């Protein structure tokens, strides 16, 4: 393998990235996008704010640009995300009861129908659970609709798109803990009752030096419920600026995560949350943290690059 794309291809797995379609006009970004990945997800372009800015009025230009990019370069297209408490427009937050449920169902239906036959898998529901266990405590969906909204979203997604793989996605669920246990209970329940659900995403927003040692075991127990598993938003952030020690640890951490996936037969692959540190979400949310991705801010391969290639068995 001369690229991460080749390494993942050879491993029979996906290696993806989070795309900002506006950055496609930056040729270096596009070069790496084109050559290093076999899967793409919209970083923002297919979220509710980006697709339904007013009630039942849709803005698919940006999402279409992502879908077209995937089709033009022969990459799998992963959909993110139909139902999520964040990046939810004020008009939706202002609705209540059945009016709110209807806006959710309509959102799921229209977006899934629009991308049907293009998007292969959806994050139907994103970040439904709470650190420490149970349901998320600051969600419009949880508050207005209660426990049943997850099942409602999945069934609506399947009604719109009979064949797309329908995933639930979350973070801080990589290890076995109260959060991943709650997620596990739901997945088992849905499979038991025949609720449409095909996959589970593990965001893997990790901190350098802190990869859960039970990650493989956790992925395996989910896979054994009869669903596929995927690492969906991998980045491994550090205190900036980087140095040799931090970059070495980060490389080892990337290797650990990719190996965990390689060790689980139903782990579809790994998607990193961006290409270059230049554009990563991390520094804006975590002051003084960053350098979380595989390429630095000048597009140089970091040691993480070799680690990923090695982990895919290249
Ligand atoms: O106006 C919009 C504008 O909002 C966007 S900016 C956009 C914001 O969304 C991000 S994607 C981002 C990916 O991470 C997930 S999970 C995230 C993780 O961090 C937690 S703290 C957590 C605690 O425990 C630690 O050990 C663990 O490692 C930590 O991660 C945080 O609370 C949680 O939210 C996140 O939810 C999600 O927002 C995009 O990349 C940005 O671009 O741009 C478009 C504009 O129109």
């Amino acid at each position: 393998a001369t690229t991460l794309k080749e390494a993942a291809d050879g491993a029979g797995r996906d290696f993806g990235f989070a795309l900002d379609p506006n950055r496609l006009s930056e040729a270096q970004y596009k070069a790496i996008a084109d050559s290093e990945f076999n899967l793409v997800v919209a970083e923002n372009a297919m979220k509710w704010d980006a697709t339904e800015p007013s009630q039942n009025s849709f803005s698919f230009g940006a999402g279409d640009r992502v879908a077209s990019y995937a089709a033009d370069t022969g990459k799998e297209l992963y959909g993110h995300t139909l139902v999520w408490h964040s990046q939810l427009p004020d008009w939706a937050k202002n609705l209540n009861g059945s009016a709110f449920e209807s806006a959710m169902v309509n959102h799921v239906t229209k977006v899934a129908d629009h991308f049907e036959g293009k998007v292969a898998s959806w994050d139907v529901v994103n970040e439904a659970f709470a650190d420490g266990g149970g349901r998320r405590q600051d969600s419009a969906f949880q508050q207005k609709l209660g426990n049943g909204y997850i099942e409602t979203a999945f069934r609506a997604a399947r009604a719109a798109d009979p064949t797309a793989k329908l995933c639930i996605n979350d973070y801080n669920v990589e290890g076995i803990n109260a959060k991943s246990n709650s997620l596990y209970d739901l997945v088992k329940d849905f499979k038991a009752r025949g609720v449409p659900l095909d996959c589970v995403g593990f965001q893997s927003h990790l901190i350098v030096g802190q990869v859960p040692g039970d990650f493989r075991q956790n992925l395996q127990r989910f896979a054994d419920l009869g669903v596929d598993v995927r690492i969906t938003e991998l980045d491994i952030r550090m205190r900036t600026p980087s140095d040799a020690t931090k970059l070495a640890t980060q490389a080892a951490d990337y290797k650990k995560v990719v190996q965990a996936c390689m060790q689980v037969t139903r782990c579809q692959g790994v998607t990193v949350w961006g290409i270059t540190d230049k554009y990563s979400w991390v520094p804006d949310v975590f002051p003084g943290e960053g350098a979380a991705l595989v390429w630095d801010a000048s597009y140089a391969k970091k040691p993480a690059y070799a680690a990923v290639m090695e982990a895919f068995g290249a």
